[PDB]
């Protein structure tokens, strides 16, 4: 029999991710009760708002992006920009949604949140992911560019992009562009990606 | 026609429902100490945010290990597994008696203990004990978790997914982590088995040890 280990690998993500904000609230609230900490009550409770923040925009955009069903559902494109825009805010790189508004289909919706995060993560040292997105031809077209100094695929995104099993790299990088790859391939639709010096496209079709 | 990671979905959306409810808290809570109308009840948000950042922290922590862990060979503390599972208890209605001796526990076996803990509590709608045993005999590690309380109930959706059966009657949430036990125990060539009475519902594995 055939283990879960593919939702383990998601469910171990996003605690990853989930438990820093956490731990952060919970670090904020000790200095608070600490006597010897009272000259940072200030900065203490800018910690705890800042990472309940942080916390509730990564749980809102897991929301969609992970926890979304493939039953038939629409979204309003501008509340997909402010869930991504929710977890660019905690990140060193800035978002230009260039997707006009408008409904979007729930295979395009879940692809764009995913997509998004994955140019991202494509810039260590910072930089901007451009976000389009046209309905056209019978489909819905999303590509990604993210420019910035070394801007990179790693090789467990670009395995898992193509549906292939993690081999060299981190489970993390590699489930959310295997799901990304499911979803998408489910929907009927492509994923393409585009490499360049300090440059990285994400590129997917689905449907529409 | 290819998959789609519905079964991972369901599972994100489960653990998204659970973290949710603490975290919001914490907004409503920082929301009521910024509110100038609320500053009579700065003391109250306040408490709102330390135990609702306090379940947030022991439901993360559960989580990591019950849902996270790999199939790879770790070996685990029995206590630290008593550690993760009472901080679920913590916060619900029915009480958690942990019988297990202190001893190491390979990965399947520290999986499901968790899972059949937390399915034991949700099994008690008004309260009670969840008794929870484990004995390493006959080359097996085997885990009990008896569920004593009023209108203790395994509800059909759990029943489905401790049998590895689709979802038909019920929520995901509570179906998506039978099933995750399930499919753990019978991976590492376990079994599970069920007991149904009045006021009282068991969950039973074995896994190989
Ligand atoms: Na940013
Ligand atoms: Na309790």
């Amino acid at each position: 029999v055939q283990g879960p280990d593919f939702a383990a690998m998601l469910a171990a993500r996003l605690c990853h991710d989930f438990i820093s904000p956490a731990s952060a609230i919970v670090s904020g609230l000790d200095l608070l009760e600490d006597p010897s900490a009272q000259d940072m009550r200030d900065d203490a409770m800018n910690l705890i708002a800042s990472s309940a923040r942080k916390l509730a925009d990564l749980l809102q955009f897991t929301r969609v992006a992970f926890g979304a069903s493939a039953s038939a559902e629409n979204f309003d494109s501008r509340e997909l920009e402010k869930l991504a825009q929710g977890v660019f805010a905690h990140v060193r790189p800035t978002l230009d949604w260039q997707i006009e508004p408008q409904a979007m289909n729930k295979p395009s919706s879940r692809a764009v949140l995913n997509i998004a995060q994955i140019a991202a993560s494509a810039l260590p040292a910072g930089g901007v992911a451009t976000v389009k997105g046209v309905a056209a031809d019978g489909r819905f077209s999303i590509i990604a560019d993210a420019k910035g100094p070394r801007a990179r695929l790693r090789p467990e995104v670009l395995a898992g992009l193509k549906g292939e099993p993690l081999a060299e790299g981190l489970g993390g990088p590699w489930v959310q562009a295997a799901y990304l790859n499911a979803l998408v391939r489910a929907a009927g639709g492509q994923i393409a990606v585009e490499i360049g010096e300090d440059r990285a496209s994400i590129a997917a079709w689905v449907p529409a």
